[PDB]
DNA sequence: TTAGTGTGACAATCTAAAAACTTGTCACACTTC
DNA sequence: GAAGTGTGACAAGTTTTTAGATTGTCACACTAA
């Protein structure tokens, strides 16, 4: 779908959340990071704000946001375009201010995150590379409940689908271990969701996996 | 002139090099590669290349140039301006050819970046991570001679506040040990230069050391 | 006498070179009914 | 038996350690005036 998208979990999480004002803010080019706005965003000291964008910011190094492409390719080889989250940034102790020139290439989907930011909770996601963890979680998010919790039956011929899985999970024991396990357990060490799954089988075949999530954050125990 | 982007560039691997220069010809500021005419330049299978090119292509990003201000900093804190090689790179192998389009933020710094290739050779510098060692270099260079070849006689005292050299290094001992010794062997093995030196001393205290340098190339 | 010259030493950095994981995909051996 | 199920193995890739070098700095024992 987006990888835009995928790259943001890909992210630490003081990170994304710095994107949030970028993109509290496109509610052009240049940009300051406003520590005080961040601070109170987020609830904290300025001392602390400070901290958290000076690393964030220089994590930000070396990175970049990769738009896959079909046609371009041919052969065992797939066709790209890559592009850098920033394509300045810079700080500076003495005028304690920190400066971010984000690429103009890639500010047209912003729009897009806010959509995220706020449905999917990414502010307080951990750093999340594996694209159908992440799939998977924005769909058992979709079906969450004001009480931040949940049920929801999906069929495995229906998940290896708009989950673009590798035909080799098409055996069951394989999608156990390579998916299933991996991502739940994926979404309980990164994301403020917890889940816990049960195959519902007709018969010897095991047909669908019944998910049950909560917000832990509105949890008081394990 | 000079500045990072410059001695940034010493460092840089001979694929990117080799990469480098096929950009400086052209510098808006964007670039095409095509595996093929490329790969016929360095007797490379076609395939080959793209493994060369994307490599380095990828060590490029990543490696974002960076200019470290001392003046702005504060604190165990220190003050940057960083920028990224690119701002949009790619791959289109349907079309065999690597596009690129360099940070318009160094486009400016290239017209010197040219500069390099050109009065210091630097295509045929091997890597170097030492600025002082490649300080050193660029000046020597600067006295160059029909043969390329020269005698240089420079102030120890000179040849710290021009190259910034740590303060500990006034001392003589380590300034051997440190600076001389080192820089001089990763010069007489990373450029065309044999560098030879003797230094000075009226009696007790040294002042100025004799660099006399040739270009072993041709 | 005395300013001046090789080393070791140590904290602090980079860096190359490894062990250590991921991702897809299978072929084994076993149970089940 | 026709199917389903956990583990090992693996080529390819990626990442996190590990162990080495590099730098900036000094108290030290130490030779020519």
């Amino acid at each position: 779908s987006n990888d835009l998208t995928e790259a943001a979990y890909s992210l630490s999480r003081d990170q994304k959340r710095m994107l949030y004002l970028f993109v509290d803010q496109i509610r052009d080019g240049i940009c300051e990071i406003h520590v005080a706005k961040y601070a109170e965003i987020f609830g904290l000291t300025s001392a602390e704000a400070s901290k958290d964008i000076r690393q964030a910011l220089k994590s930000f190094a070396g990175k970049e946001v990769v738009f896959y492409r079909p046609e371009e390719d041919a052969g065992d080889e797939k066709g790209y375009e890559s592009f850098p989250w920033f394509i300045k940034r810079a700080h500076s102790p003495s005028r304690g201010l920190y400066s971010v020139h984000i690429n103009p290439y890639l500010i047209p989907f912003f729009i897009g995150l806010q959509n995220r930011f706020t449905q999917f909770r990414l502010s307080e996601t951990k750093e999340i590379t594996n694209p159908y963890a992440m799939r998977l979680y924005e769909s058992l998010c979709q079906y969450r409940k004001p009480d931040g919790s949940g049920i929801v039956s999906l069929k495995i011929d229906w998940i290896i689908e708009r989950y673009q899985l590798p035909q080799s999970y098409q055996r069951m024991p394989d999608f156990r271990r390579r998916f299933l396990q991996v991502c739940v357990n994926e979404i309980n060490s990164r994301t403020p969701m917890r889940l816990s799954y049960i195959e519902k089988k007709k018969g010897r075949q095991t047909t669908h996996i019944v998910f049950s999530f909560r917000d832990i954050t509105s949890m008081t125990t394990g």
